């Protein structure tokens, strides 16, 4: 709208206030509302795509990019001893919000299973 | 020696058997020996990247192609209804093998929190 029109398309547009950890020309970072560990956030694309699933062979270096920038936001915020990033697709993955979304999670000693 | 000196690298070059679901240029997709879901696989780049803390900026197009053929190996396995897709980094994340790979997991309900 540009943005999407999930809740994270009014973040991304400044309609609703969040913790904003770093923002560029393609994504954005911010804490999850609801932590599952003592780090937990998010870094979504500005560009509005649903799921993992629809996304296309050219969205491959955006995707890349949230990675990258995870990684880099992870290490700003002292998670030197690890973290898992995570992307749920669908009911079974447990995507609550179609808009494509990256959970980066450390700070503590993640399990396995992963869920 | 291409494509590292972990047990992987003996995957890629084939030096150990393994059940690859598929394999291009850049990456390959095989079947974890130790699923946590009915569908476990796992994708990784040929190019060895030891941890996701250690990839640069040029990985992007890599990593995010990992996510591509994530997904389309996914919807190839047939799960339609959704998958959960997992990096670990390090000791607190669970990374057992130092090369990067991408975890691939569905044909269950997923649980939160992601371990
Ligand atoms: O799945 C989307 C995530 O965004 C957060 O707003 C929720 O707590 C949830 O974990
Ligand atoms: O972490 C690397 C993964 O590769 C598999 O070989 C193991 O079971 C493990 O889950």
């Amino acid at each position: 709208r540009p943005g999407g029109d999930t809740i994270f398309g009014k973040i991304i547009r400044k309609e609703i206030p969040a913790k904003i950890i770093f923002e560029d020309d393609q994504c954005l970072a911010f804490h999850d509302i609801s932590p599952q560990a003592p780090t937990h956030f998010l870094v979504i694309p500005k560009k509005h795509i649903s799921q993992i699933s629809a996304a296309e062979d050219a969205d491959e270096s955006l995707l890349g990019h949230l990675m990258i920038v995870g990684k880099k936001c992870a290490a700003d915020l002292g998670l030197k001893k690890g973290y898992r990033m995570v992307v749920n697709e669908g009911s079974d993955g447990g995507q609550s919000v179609y808009h494509v979304h990256l959970h980066v999670l450390g700070g503590r000693q993640m399990n396995w299973p992963p869920g």
